[PDB]
């Protein structure tokens, strides 16, 4: 669920997701459209695609468990849905971490009006 | 949404919600029933009741903004639904903080089978 996802982002990046990953670029936030502005934004695009590929699940609300082994996120053994949702979230958190090096505050609060370009397909 | 709720619990209590408030007593977790075991558990019961009183909203998934003024949680100015959801979450986070003093690890992983008592009404 989004509860676990927020904690996972914080644990993996060191950044509060509400201030760094909630209104960024064209995809990190509500109503994603157009093309990703940078690598960080593309993490959000790919996460949206991952959730969209799970119509038989409830990715935002279905709780799951995770932990760490050797510093790394390990998803718990849950239902098929919980496992798939957790893997979407894990992939995204690791993507944010790997792309911290090109994070740019200039894309915070980027206006949706400038994302009115043909939306990239998953 | 649950994303904000998790961050709010962490910020207010200092505790990871996934390890302290996700499998506790009869109500802090999935499928709450019976009677709250202690004050902390009753925070979860009341939060469930608060969300249940918002059938015209989507409390688990509707994102909102919050911040702090003088150390205290202040909900952002959103839709009526966002405002109401945020106030449910704020109340719960502050309830957890106020009842840290009676938190008991013995109620972690409390079995649902022992909560098969007539469920308290909201």
């Amino acid at each position: 669920s989004l509860l676990e996802f927020g904690m996972m982002i914080l644990g993996e990046t060191g950044k509060n997701p509400l201030t760094s990953y909630s209104f960024y670029g064209c995809y990190c936030g509500v109503g994603g459209k157009g093309t990703p502005k940078d690598a960080t934004d593309r993490c959000c695009f790919v996460h949206d695609c991952c959730y969209g590929n799970l119509p038989d699940c409830s990715p935002k609300t279905d709780r799951y468990k995770y932990h760490r082994e050797n510093g790394a996120i390990v998803c718990g053994k849950g239902t098929s849905c919980e496992n798939r949702i957790c893997e979407c979230d894990r992939a995204a958190a690791i993507c944010f971490r790997k792309n911290l090096k090109t994070y740019n505050y200039i894309y915070r609060n980027y206006p949706d009006f400038l994302c009115k370009k043909e939306s990239e397909k998953c």
